[PDB]
């Protein structure tokens, strides 16, 4: 979708129970004390995802992360965010919005 004159964004969050192989499902990208940011946005974003877990076709570039197991992603480093969802084990929801 490069353009459909709309741009409209929803929020969706879903809950990603931890498998064996990965648990997460999805790679971690981004951080607002990185190497490089993005004043206007500070928001967390999937590098890459295995694409067989619970998160295979779920959380992917396409959709940008706001909040995660109830953190807030919009102004937080990527270690900080990964370290709550890692502690999920079996229960990590991550909420994501997608327009296209």
């Amino acid at each position: 979708g490069p353009l459909g004159s709309d741009h409209i964004w929803e929020q969706h969050t879903v809950t990603l129970h931890r498998a064996p192989g990965f648990g997460f499902g999805i790679a971690i990208s981004g951080g607002r004390d990185n190497p490089h940011f993005q004043s206007g946005e500070t928001s967390i974003v999937i590098s890459d995802v295995l694409k067989g877990g619970p998160a295979e076709g779920q959380l992917q570039e396409n959709d940008r992360v706001a909040m995660v197991n109830g953190v807030s992603m919009d102004n937080v480093e990527h270690a900080f965010a990964v370290q709550q969802l890692r502690k999920s084990g079996k229960n990590a929801k991550i909420t994501i919005r997608r327009k296209k």
